[PDB]
């Protein structure tokens, strides 16, 4: 089966890459597999592969650590993100992005119901299996638990059937057959939760699968509309239909190839302690634990020689910013587009640990709109920042058509040099705020509501008649003949390849 | 002599370095000494020398590209500069700009005056020479002229002869013997012009030294105080007392070993076309010409086989990057600590195009103060902002003591993540603000006033009962003793030079 569609078969992908290390000595899950893939992480090395793991037993479980995070060059940087697509290596973030986009006005494929897979290759009932017994890891020095859930799928349903969300919310082990992790709004996990709970007759059927089709935990990671069933999004994408058993225990459906499977139930009830974590925005307050949502584990499946992928996030670069930040862009990028706004590309530089957007604009386009900076920061952010595309993002910076947003250092040229403080900026204190961010949930305003903004960093001539600068640069400040001149001549004169 | 007391032996130091390449074939003034030199900037490459400027006649002149621009490095990057100062070519930024404000606290050392020096081997009178026939350089091609100053002193004294200034400012050649340059406030030449035109008697004596000693040029390029003589400030810093030869035309003192000085005067009354030029921010403006300070060449004295230093300036990394924003952020911290705000470190990233400077906090004492952040916020706003160190800086970041404000990285994860939008700044509308940059300038509001703000990158209990996270990163969240073990077994397990 392809790369893609199989994780089993990713693996070897990452293997033929020259883009995996196998580890067959034995590693703790206690803080030593997480800090070799957060240095890994830090380096841009190749993904970590922990054959022997202390504390697996009767087949659970491997790990895979740095799933989704870059590679050392820049020709292949987005490699192992090409491969849960089915994209070359080489493809640019524009390429994934727009793949990741594609399925947005197709129909979707509905996945089809086969009899088994491989998941369902081995089984642990509620006598058998004690999650406390698992090599689980501990991910940070001050994690406050054990946090087995960081690159698996959710799968909840409506209580009317209509609508199955695919999504990546962290969890962490409460007890022997309980997890505890984030449930929170606006994310959809939350918005079906809330109707069950509304409903109030029962526990949300669940199951959370690990080691799914990659091209399905990319979508997973990505704020695909409401309503929206991820598999049939990720059917169109890719093509085909994703290949899914039922549960054992519940009427839910799981990838057939997953790796492991837990199923069970989210209480509409019952909370537990959850946290702290150390998080996408590269922080972890020791002893901030709070009350997360409660779910019990009724059964676990797996396959022979089960992978568990872990995702070892915080400072960059970890899957937290290749997948929420770049993910986010996208739905952000295709909503404006919907919205009648002259955007052509969207990217959360890395540089602002994904809590920027850089917003291109189609400046011609612009300039036949006749409008101002206030105005028109105003529309874009209503438009954003009142969507749950917008939510992790407290920043949209406005950029012309020279500059390209996927590149960090020219988004922040433009911005430190475009965009004049207080009066080329709109704030935003009544929309929902990411309280994740140390600068919201530890800060010095209300951690829910506010500390957004739109920062213009369009020159004031794009809105009326065209750019009129040059920039000071050996591109735009020289000749094409002189330039070209300059380059035949640069290792001749004594001065110092693409793959590397 | 030394090199950081003689340019001559500077340029040898370079050599010695393998930190030059000397192009002995001809190269045109018009734009190709300028592209080459802009490329080199770009990449961090060896500094040229131009050994065969097209135009070059008896002895004026060759052209040095890139005399403080980065090296590439990370063991050296600053190496240049270091070599401006007599400081090992390793030298931290943090030791560079301690060496620039060692002699705000020491007696100065007043020059030395000698007969002669190199500086006289050659000179041409009034029927002599013409500035439109020497091999000045077009740097940009949309420059409004051919900009001789790029990185020569101009020497100005007050009407009562108590202070003598080194600054540079640029200036082109208008015809056979004027140039016209940027002569505007709060910038010493301007207040030395403003105290002739109000004495109402005479033009200015001025000299323009190029290739003066680096240490001097250093000097020249710091904001050093209202009313202090370079001169004396670099003795000071150096140890020595600098050596100066009189003028023949006036009884200004330039630099015995400058390689060329050009003696006349700074009109009190005319000015000429000026600009536009492709400026620090990284921008030109195409036919922006405005009427800027004129200045009268009589004399023309040089040393054999003169060269000129040029900057081709404009996008990073060049001189207005490393001297500009590094030398403002050093007078900014020392500021700072004489206004007794607990800055310990402040520094221009070169991300933000040097228009921010980060300034590092010690929280311990910021605890004792017992104070807030709008409170904090506004009284260093208010320091640095109405003062001309702030003059170039439109944003102050502060932050705590975890950050290395050297390291951009890490300050622009300090500013994303823990300074909220509006909340956390306070903004200055009514401070002089610089209009080269485009925002200002070219932009929505006043070209010279406003636009600056105070971000507070400090959390809230850096204010009150100490740092209340750990960084989710390699080094913060594993133990001493497993993050050894890692670091030891890494290229065992299969994982990938200081100086490179
Ligand atoms: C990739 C990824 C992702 C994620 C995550 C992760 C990863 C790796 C980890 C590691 C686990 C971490 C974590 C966190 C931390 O950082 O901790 C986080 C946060 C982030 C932001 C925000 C808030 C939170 C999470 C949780 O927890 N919760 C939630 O909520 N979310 C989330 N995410 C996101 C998601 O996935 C999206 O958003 C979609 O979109 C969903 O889907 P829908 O369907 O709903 O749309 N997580
Ligand atoms: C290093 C350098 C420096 C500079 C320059 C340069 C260089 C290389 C060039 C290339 C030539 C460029 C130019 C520009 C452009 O960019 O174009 C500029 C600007 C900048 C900012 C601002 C405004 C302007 C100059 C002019 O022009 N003007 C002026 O004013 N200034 C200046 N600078 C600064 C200075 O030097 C300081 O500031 C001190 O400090 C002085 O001294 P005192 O004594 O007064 O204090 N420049
Ligand atoms: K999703
Ligand atoms: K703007
Ligand atoms: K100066
Ligand atoms: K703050
Ligand atoms: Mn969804
Ligand atoms: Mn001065």
């Amino acid at each position: 089966q392809p790369a893609h569609l199989c994780f089993r078969s990713f693996v070897e992908a990452l293997k033929v890459d020259n883009d995996l290390v196998e580890i067959n000595t034995p590693i703790d899950p206690n803080l030593e597999a997480a800090a070799i893939t957060r240095r890994v992480c830090e380096t841009n090395d190749k993904a970590p592969l922990f054959n022997n793991l202390i504390g697996m037993k009767n087949g659970l479980f491997r790990i895979l650590g740095a799933p989704g995070s870059l590679r050392k060059s820049s020709a292949d940087r987005y490699g192992r993100l090409a491969r849960h697509l089915a994209l070359p290596p080489t493809a640019s973030m524009r390429e994934i992005l727009d793949k990741m986009l594609s399925a947005s006005d197709m129909p979707p494929i509905p996945p089809t119901i086969v009899p088994t897979g491989p998941c369902k290759e081995n089984s642990l009932d509620d006598s058998e299996f004690d999650l406390t017994e698992l090599p689980v890891p501990l991910i940070h020095k001050s994690d406050g638990g054990k946090y087995i859930q960081t690159y698996g799928m959710h799968i909840v349903q409506s209580p009317d059937g209509t609508w199955t969300n695919w999504s990546i919310a962290r969890a962490m082990v409460h007890d022997k057959n309980h997890l505890t992790g984030l449930v929170i709004p606006p994310q959809h996990i939350w918005q079906i939760h809330q109707m069950w709970k509304k409903e109030g007759r029962s526990d949300v059927p669940w199951a959370l699968a690990f080691g799914v089709p990659p091209a399905a935990i990319m979508a997973s990671s990505m704020p695909i509309p409401d309503g929206v069933t991820e598999a049939g999004y990720v059917g169109a994408m890719t093509g085909s239909s994703l290949e899914l058993v039922k549960c054992d225990t519940n009427d839910l459906y799981v990838p057939a190839t997953s790796e492991i499977v837990l199923e069970g139930t989210l209480s509409i009830s019952e909370t537990g302690p959850e946290g702290p974590f150390g998080e996408m925005h590269g922080y972890i307050f020791p002893g901030d634990t709070h009350l997360g949502a409660k779910y019990k584990v009724n059964r676990i499946t797996y396959r022979n020689n089960a992978i568990m992928p872990m995702s070892s996030c915080g400072r960059l670069t970890d899957e937290t910013h290749t997948m929420i930040g770049s993910l986010a862009a996208a739905e952000i990028r295709k909503l404006c587009q919907q919205n009648d706004l002259p955007i052509t590309d969207a990217f959360a530089p890395f540089e602002s640990q994904v809590t920027w957007v850089a917003l291109r604009v189609d400046t011609e386009k612009l300039r036949a709109m006749k409008t101002t900076s206030e105005g028109f920061r105003k529309r874009v952010g209503d438009v954003v920042f009142n969507h749950k595309a917008g939510y992790t993002i407290h920043r949209l910076v406005l950029v012309g058509d020279d500059i390209d947003v996927y590149e960090g250092k020219d988004v922040l040229w433009a911005f430190s040099t475009r965009c004049r403080p207080g009066m080329d900026e709109t704030l935003f204190e009544d929309v929902r705020g990411l309280p994740l961010i140390p600068y919201m949930g530890h800060g010095n305003g209300p951690a829910h509501r506010g500390g957004k903004v739109v920062s213009d960093a369009l020159m004031p001539t794009e809105y009326t008649t065209g750019r009129n600068w040059e920039a000071a640069d050996f591109n735009q400040s020289y000749p094409e003949d002189l330039k070209q001149k300059v380059l035949d001549n640069w290792t001749k004169m004594g001065f110092s390849h693409h793959h590397h």
